[PDB]
DNA sequence: CTGTTACGGCTCCATATGGAGCCGTAACAG
DNA sequence: CTGTTACGGCTCCATATGGAGCCGTAACAG
């Protein structure tokens, strides 16, 4: 009953050798990067995953006992297909259908109360539920602008060149039309237009073909510039620039129901299936809780009844009770997504499968952890174990056996610090997180906080999603934190609303604004920049070195130097995305590609350069001994000591450092750097930029996957950051990041379309003071 | 602690309601079709297998409570790929090369002594071991034929019509090489035959394009036929296509071992990796356990050769004592791969897991039943469930659990019969396994067996795998059965010689003969035919009513009635696969296919037909109140009774019900056929036609898949059909089919290399007479 | 009448070019 | 010297026709 491992080695661990109790609550708990993730998620769940899948990518572990198949539950979503649903990833509208063909009575089979199969689906919608067909106005934005001049500007389809394919197909068209391209669009008879934009629908037509030594003519037909995007579309990047010319409208028939009149006729105490199906999961429980039926009813409905009822408590008391049947699955944020699927496994009954988590408690209140953690816990006693990756305080206080890495990050970090139960690890002198748990060093409120300079931000007829037609006021200059229960609104009110309307009016950027009246104040912000969660690149050529501009400095220094100058090099030289310097052998990527007969290509070091990059030539010139790849290959804390006599690169490397990364090295490709690496990398990139004293920024959820002493470091960082001038507005749930905050806007009282005003807005002890405000009453609970 | 299914109607089950204990032995009987693979595979392992993979086909089952993963293990193998071996699926290869690795001396890392990575994988076969190219003389077998004469025989490069692409391929390349394709293939010189076969290179020619209506020309490079087919074969029905042309060779450097020099180099107690590699398994366990090493060898090599004697053991312990772990996976029977899986299984430690078997003892003699069930019991014990589906013996007084289904076959079975011990399913009075246990009904021993008529066939210098240049002799009218140990060579002596020179010599079949020097007594064998468990037909329009034949005797007695020759119909009109009779809706497939947006085609049954297959006018003929849909839709049973006044049909249908047939009907698709309703029809087939006197029958391991009666109605038919004038011979491990044997040829008197001798021959009492021989003390026991 | 041989018709399965994002570089302004 | 703006070069990701097996049918022999 032991999950044994010996000989684990991936990634920088440091040949650890830990024994997981099986069948109870473990957590593990690390700074950031300091190989928690890598020991679960790289070691554990791919050795599971793997075992299984083999039966029915090997870790560099030596052997493990014990195993059993995994599930891992983390904060990604894609945008899958219109098809799933919430109602249909909880697997609850499969019981609404056996509910509805079993007592449903007319106005009798659960074959056509589904809209994945032909025998209820709507035929005008195909049981999609919404028309997404392509909009005239979208491919054709400039109707004065002729063809010529590019007006259609839909990929596939550009007639810039004249010897492309789409250009020929243009010329086929005129040819058969008798059309001129120059002339103008709108000047163009319709029905030309429109036999161009919807195809020939299988004509005949003849076609001739140009080329540089080719001349031909073919017959074919003409599928038309809209009906080949619908194909491509529907046979699918790809999908994000489908969608953009894309405009989502309800069926006109079944009004967005997505079902046949024959199934919409049926209705349980004077409500058809859409109607259980689109209100909130409380009302929907509720209701479902006080319907009455016959004695024989209750005996043919009762396990059905008695399964919905369960599913919809353990959906609510996950902590989602504003949602809504009918929500397509594809609109839902990483917490809710992940909560959705914890409750799904929670009711599946699955039994005898490891458990790996990925932070439960991510965007949830405070006030909903206590049922969180019960929700966990009777999901444990279902007959699991579980992995939980958490760093809250009050997550610790309920397990069995705590793991806890460290001592540092990056190469420090790695080993097993100290193991235990919560009082052990408490008393454990050599522990991080344990010493914070003890109390020996905690975050110190403020004093003094600062005051609004007088300028202010104003919202205008916010009435987006479910906002109750509130205005709001954001102080300039002072540190905001938005809280709000789950389902308020702050998410929407700042994402699809503040921002959009901010980078449409300054930094020209073409997104759909939110359902705002009127913004006061936008001439006060000279710039706005959006901090996020994503990597930085996705090429191998991206460092941490490089987007911060430091490389350029030190390719400077280095073509600065006697031997740079005596062999007559370029500042550019030492650089491996340009010809004349990187190594010729893998053209400056570093990892050459070797295909077998029946095996995908894979990826080995370079023999001419052996991984460095970069030829022998640029290599011979040495810099107080030290070449370009071995300060390439060199970590932050070293750069720190070893370039303090210039201060250009010596600003740059301590704002790094200050940023809390001085454990990896400026080498690291980007493919490798993480969500909390990339939003470091991010804020030391903003610090290091000159302070012009009208700069916003807006940063959604900072504390994700971060540990207190990261959340220290950040809380500081943050407050310098406000100090130069700028003004940041920040989502935080986190009671550490909210008593350390200077203005406080509270968004309640309730979630979902109970909710939407505003409670409470000013000073923390002033929102402290308010009965009707469980931030305020956690807050007075903190100080 | 409980498998609780309830209201599983899936296929034929009457709405059943199980209770399955977990973590014990329970095993699953029935007969065959009485639904005992449908409980297990379509419903209990589709719902796991579905569980566990929507977390990462739903069955037609109300709610199952307390389901784990499960994993099926099943007797079907693919092609797969040259690189997977027998050493790679037990997954021990990979545990040598940590051994080697670490403890390995010159004469040292894992990465170069696999054939998977580039770092240790041979350059010249790119790891495969094998270099499989194409014949020269498979591609153009006729080198005497001209091009015209349709020298090329390969697929994709026939020249046969003028108007296909490959027939322009060789008009361009005759006009660039300056050549007549009229031009005999040997007259042409040697080195224009060469350029076509191997291509250009990448040559720049010239192609001219003629077509109907469309006349041009184009610049490319001809690839060549010999090199588009490999290239067709690497990016690869069609596998056994390209097989064909292709000859297998050892790599000429590396012969055979699939790795660099250096690797191979490093050498254990003076053998390499290839010499452990390539041994038997008993062998190299011995060889290992006798190995010795100094005591820091032994202290880092203790944790991998503890777990390669594990393996090993477990491996040997199944059943398999002869497997060399150097062989392909690609050629292993179905047995053998299902018990390389099941040890596999035992030794990767999985726990809490539903395991899933399909007769794990198949094609295994009785002497290692021993054996087998404590390898089982050993997986059991460490923390699974098992769900066997078996049918010896020696198997159920061995369980915990024992569910039998029934009490019939088809329509009449489908309920849970009796459950509980093996006691309390022995004294049940309505269970027929349990009155078999109780021996109330057995199959007599015969008291006078056939004698030889004179005739045998002669078998010289039989010498194929493991075959010790030996010969036999077959008698000819009497019932033969070859038993033997496992992998004793029964198995290639029959298939790979015997059927396949008898084949070639009467059937003109084109098959590769074995390593048999001569075969006497050729001309005594009229017709040679084959029974398989495979498929009658995978197209729909073929069922057990149209293979037999009676479907044309029935449609010229629907032709014959007077309603008939009123309407001035045809005898071949009532068939759903002409124009004219079937309905034209769904042009008698009887499906009609409906594509959605985002969703595959979905079958559904046509609407205008209500899936009969027929339309209104054929199905208004009626005979004696039935018509064609009726008669198509009525099982044999009622068949048999139905047409007792027309003697031609009435003889097919009792043969096909004394076959054991009687509960399936006349319209069963062949795709939902099984292996043993396949077999059961291929006998009634054969049992129908005329009888010659001179018909030789293989069957190979009938009893698969059948219970104790059916194995006693398919001795019985066997009997019946042996009486009739031809010979059959069978390859059996059943004691129950050859105690009732006339002729035995017993091999041994071991498996693999050790055995491949003949032990004993004659009558069964003669063989049970023999101290030598495993067969012989069974049968002394039985009798 | 029944079996065999050959042929016709049917269904199923098999086989390079443009856009987005980033890094480097020249020019300009405070 | 430092920040900003515009442009060039590089890498990654996206989009019908023939052969095999079976069923039906005409012709022929015992
Ligand atoms: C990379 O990957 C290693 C593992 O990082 P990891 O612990 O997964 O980060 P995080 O805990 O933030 O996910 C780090 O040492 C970093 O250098
Ligand atoms: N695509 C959508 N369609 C309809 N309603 C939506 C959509 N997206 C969000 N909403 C509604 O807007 C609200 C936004 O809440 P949100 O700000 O995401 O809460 P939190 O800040 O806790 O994540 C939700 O209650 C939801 O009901
Ligand atoms: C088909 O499928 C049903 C289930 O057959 P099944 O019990 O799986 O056969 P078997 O046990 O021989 O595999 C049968 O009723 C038959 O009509
Ligand atoms: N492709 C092959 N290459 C080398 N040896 C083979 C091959 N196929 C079979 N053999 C050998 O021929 C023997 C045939 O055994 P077989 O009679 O099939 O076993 P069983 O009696 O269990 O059916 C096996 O011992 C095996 O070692
Ligand atoms: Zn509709
Ligand atoms: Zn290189
Ligand atoms: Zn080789
Ligand atoms: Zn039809």
């Amino acid at each position: 009953d032991y999950i044994v491992v010996k000989g684990a080695r991936e990634h920088n661990l440091k040949n650890i050798d830990v024994k997981i109790p099986r069948d109870k609550f473990v957590v593990i708990t690390g700074l950031s990067g300091s190989g928690k993730s890598s020991l679960a998620f790289d070691t554990i769940y791919a050795e599971g995953q793997r075992r299984y899948v083999e039966s029915l990518e090997k870790p560099d572990v030596d052997y493990i006992d014990g195993l059993s198949p995994a599930i891992a539950i983390d904060q990604k979503t894609t945008s899958r297909n219109p098809r799933s649903t919430v109602g249909t990833v909880t697997e609850i509208y499969d019981y609404l259908r056996l509910l509805f063909a079993r007592i449903g009575t007319p106005h009798i089979t659960p074959r056509m109360f589904s809209f994945n199969n032909p025998y209820g689906a709507c035929p005008e919608c195909t049981g999609l539920g919404s028309l997404m067909r392509i909009d005239p106005d979208l491919v054709i934005p400039d109707k004065k602008l002729s063809l010529a001049q590019g007006a259609v500007r839909a990929s596939g389809w550009n007639i810039a060149n004249d010897e492309s394919y789409a250009r020929m197909y243009i010329d086929a068209l005129a040819k058969h039309y008798n059309f001129s391209v120059d002339t103008p669009v709108e000047e163009l008879p319709p029905h030309i237009l429109d036999i161009i934009l919807y195809g020939t629908n299988g004509e005949k037509i003849k076609i001739e073909y140009e080329r540089e030594n080719e001349k031909g003519t073919f017959m074919a037909s003409f599928p038309g510039i809209i009906n080949s995007m619908e194909r491509r579309y529907k046979e699918t990047v790809m999908k994000q620039y489908y969608e953009n010319f894309m405009s989502n409208i309800p069926c006109p028939v079944c009004k967005g129901a997505r079902l046949k009149k024959e199934s919409l006729a049926v209705t349980i105490g004077g409500k058809n299936i859409y109607e259980v199906c689109c209100l909130s999961i409380g009302e929907a429980k509720e209701f479902f809780a006080n319907l009455n039926l016959t004695e024989r009813q209750q005996l043919i409905a009762r396990q059905i009844l008695k399964e919905i009822n369960a599913r919809l408590g353990f959906l609510v008391d996950v902590g989602l009770d504003y949602l809504t049947l009918a929500r397509a699955a594809g609109t839902l944020s990483g917490g809710e997504a992940q909560r959705i699927r914890l409750a799904t496994q929670i009711g599946s009954g699955l039994m005898g499968v490891i458990y790996i988590l990925d932070e439960p408690s991510i965007g949830l209140h405070q006030r909903d952890n206590d049922r969180l953690l019960r929700s966990l816990k009777k999901l444990r006693d279902l007959g699991n174990t579980l992995l939980v990756v958490e760093h809250d305080e009050d997550t610790m206080y309920a397990s069995d056996y705590i793991i806890d890495l460290g001592p540092g990050a990056g190469s420090h970090g790695g080993q097993i610090v100290a193991e235990g139960t919560v009082e052990e690890i408490k008393q454990n002198p050599n522990s991080v997180t344990g010493e914070y748990l003890s109390g020996r060093k905690k975050i110190e409120v403020p004093k003094e906080r600062r005051k609004p300079n007088g300028k202010w931000l104003e919202i205008i007829g916010a009435r987006e999603n479910n906002l109750k037609n509130i205005n709001v006021r954001i102080p300039l200059g002072v540190f905001t934190c938005i809280t709000g229960v789950s389902g308020s609104g702050k998410s929407s009110l700042i994402n699809e609303i503040l921002y959009k309307r901010l980078a449409a009016e300054l930094n020209r950027a073409s997104v759909k604004p939110g359902e705002h009246d009127l913004i006061k104040g936008i001439e006060y912000l000279d710039k706005v920049i959006d901090i996020d969660q994503s990597p930085i690149g996705r090429t191998p050529r991206s460092n941490p070195a490089t987007y911060t501009g430091v490389f350029d400095f030190i390719r400077e220094i280095f073509a600065n130097t006697t031997e740079a100058k005596t062999r007559g090099y370029k500042a550019g030289r030492f650089s491996f995305n340009v010809k004349g310097g990187r190594c010729e052998a893998c053209a400056g990527d570093g990892i050459n590609k070797i295909e077998m007969h029946f095996l995908p290509d894979i990826y080995v070091p370079c023999e001419v350069c052996k991984g460095k990059r970069y030829n022998r030539e640029t290599l011979e010139v040495r810099y107080k001994g030290k070449n370009i790849a071995e300060v390439l290959d060199m970590t932050v804390e070293e750069a720190l000591e070893f370039f303090k006599n210039i201060p250009r690169i010596h600003k740059k490397i301590e704002t790094l450092y200050d940023v809390g990364l001085g454990y990896i090295k400026l080498g690291q490709s980007s493919t490798t750097l993480s969500g909390g690496e990339a939003q470091r990398v991010k804020l030391a990139t903003e610090l290091s930029r000159k302070s012009t004293g009208k700069t916003m920024y807006i940063l959604d959820e900072p504390t994700t996957g971060l540990h207190m002493a990261d959340v220290h470091r950040l809380v500081g960082i943050l407050h310098r950051l406000v100090e130069a001038g700028n003004s940041v507005v920040v989502i935080e749930h986190n009671l550490d990041v909210i008593k350390t905050a200077d203005y406080i806007i509270d968004l309640g009282p309730e979630g979902g379309s109970g909710g939407g005003l505003v409670v409470a807005e000013g000073t923390p002890e002033e929102v402290a003071k308010v009965e009707n405000s469980y931030t305020g009453q956690f807050l007075k609970k903190v100080l």
